[PDB]
């Protein structure tokens, strides 16, 4: 029933710019527990990720293995962008698709960011998602990112 709320009990991410980096530190600012794989080094664009985040290392330095474990570690994995998925956000899709896992793909050119945390709303609790994955474009190729993930986290859950 719509008394039911969304029983978030962690939020993971690849601690990329943009998407990643917005859902850590939404969790930070909401004291939600937060985690993530990142790659060997803490790789990211503009540099390693900083210490302050407590993430866990990859064997190796390759982008697309952390972006599969954490589809593989999470009850879901949340996309969002500005258009149609490309590059590693795609991926995350097509690895949440190849292994059975609880995907929604939020375009903020589609929808707004109000709505957005509806469906959003429905979706976890529906899939009893507690530990979620947030991914999507890394800053250096959507400048809105970082905020509208913000923005709409926000929404959702504050």
């Amino acid at each position: 029933g719509m008394d039911e709320k969304p029983a978030i009990t962690k939020i993971i991410s690849g601690g990329q710019t943009g998407a990643d980096r917005a859902a850590l530190d939404f969790a930070i600012k909401h004291h939600i527990p937060y985690g993530g794989w990142v790659p060997k080094g803490r790789l990211a664009e503009g540099g390693r990720v900083p210490e302050t985040y407590q993430l866990q290392e990859m064997p190796t330095s390759d982008y697309s293995k952390r972006t599969e474990k954490n589809v593989l570690d999470s009850d879901g994995t949340l996309i969002i962008s500005h258009g149609i998925l490309k590059g590693g956000s795609a991926l995350t899709e097509f690895f949440a698709e190849q292994y059975k896992k609880p995907c929604l793909h939020i375009d903020l050119d589609r929808i707004s960011i109000e709505d957005a945390a509806t469906l959003i709303n429905s979706w976890t609790v529906s899939h009893h998602i507690q530990v979620l994955n947030i991914a999507g474009p890394r800053a250096g190729k959507d400048p809105e990112i970082y905020q509208a993930t913000m923005d709409l986290l926000e929404v959702f859950l504050a």
